[PDB]
């Protein structure tokens, strides 16, 4: 919070300016990202906002995805439904009715009965099955090639800071690139994926059932494996590897060992992704964090 509550005031002003008949009675910051801030307005609406950003056309795609899904999905699981939007280079805002519920965490999962956990898993698999099964023709432009993206990111590294890196850093990168070249995990089914499908985006109702999913801001047509990456993740923020496995078995018709290889490859990539983000957005701290993380990983066992 600020002394002038300046942030909330500016955003109040912008919301009321751009959405002619919209009246802000209350407004608080409910989240923030790398270059975004999310607000809860009138205890009822979520407004996601961003100023000038490296990924332009970002809130436009995300909007198009919400519209495609609200038209085409048949599910009881809620997702954002965009009522207000303002999109420009210098400012983008998306407003939708807040989905009510509690975000899944490791702690909450641990308190659930075995059966509750099973049902949650079933609900997740069933949603992913339905989304991955959609004919995505009407959003065929929202395509993401991860391998190619990584190859282009590697070139950017080589054109920028690569020569200043340590040998240890270089070896980490090259060793990953060799793995990227040898793997077959990009050669499988492509489909519409959420693509940031981690438990901080999953909402539970009062019966610990899946009631909503948020933040399709990275969604697109991509490898089917993508949506299992965080479900398979072993970390403090995610539930655990067995959670993802079970979900994969419920989901069915998918090579689990390849999903894991996909996840493991993306995990290996994370510090490099972090470096790249720092380069592209001119934020040194990200470059430094990624490089340090390479050393932590190098010295792990
Ligand atoms: C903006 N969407 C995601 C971003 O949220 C972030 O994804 C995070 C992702 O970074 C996070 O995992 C990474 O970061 C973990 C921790 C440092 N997160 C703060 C440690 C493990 C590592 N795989 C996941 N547990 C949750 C996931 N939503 O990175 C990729 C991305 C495309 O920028
Ligand atoms: N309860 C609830 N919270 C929401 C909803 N939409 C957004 N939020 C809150 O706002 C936060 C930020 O929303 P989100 O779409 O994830 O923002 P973002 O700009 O894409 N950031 P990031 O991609 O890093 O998660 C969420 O973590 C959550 O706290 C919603 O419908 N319901
Ligand atoms: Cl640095
Ligand atoms: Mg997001």
């Amino acid at each position: 919070y600020d002394d002038n509550a300046t942030n909330v005031k500016a955003m109040k002003y912008l919301i009321e300016h751009y959405f002619d008949n919209f009246k802000v009675d209350s407004i608080e910051i409910i989240g923030s990202g790398y270059d975004s801030v999310a607000y809860l307005v009138n205890n009822e609406y979520i407004f996601k906002t961003k100023f000038s950003t490296n990924k332009k056309k970002g809130y436009a795609k995300e909007k198009a995805i919400y519209n495609f899904l609200n038209t085409n999905l048949e599910t009881n699981v809620k997702i954002p439904n965009i009522e207000y939007s303002y999109i420009s280079d210098e400012l983008s805002i998306l407003g939708y009715k807040e989905i009510k519920g509690t975000f899944l965490t490791p702690e909450i999962y641990s308190t659930m009965s075995e059966e509750e956990q099973n049902l949650l898993k079933r609900d997740i698999a069933s949603f992913l099955r339905q989304m991955h099964g959609l004919d995505y023709t009407d959003i065929s432009e929202c395509t993401i090639d991860n391998k190619q993206n990584v190859l282009e990111e590697y070139i950017l590294l080589r054109e920028t800071i690569y020569n200043d890196l340590t040998d240890i850093e270089k070896d980490y990168i090259e060793s990953f690139m060799e793995r990227l070249n040898a793997t077959t995990v990009f050669e499988g089914k492509k489909c519409l994926c959420h693509n940031d499908f981690s438990c901080n985006h999953l909402l539970l109702d009062g019966n610990n059932r899946l009631t909503g999913i948020i933040d399709f801001g990275d969604s697109g047509i991509i490898d089917e494996y993508c949506d299992f990456i965080y479900l398979l993740e072993d970390s403090e923020e995610e539930i655990g590897t067995n959670f993802g496995e079970d979900i994969l078995r419920m989901y069915g018709n998918i090579d689990i060992e390849k999903a894991k290889e996909y996840q493991d490859i993306v995990e290996e990539y994370y510090p490099i992704e972090t470096i790249v983000y720092g380069i592209k957005n001119i934020k040194q701290e990200f470059i430094e964090n990624g490089r340090k993380e390479i050393y932590k990983r190098t010295y792990k066992d």
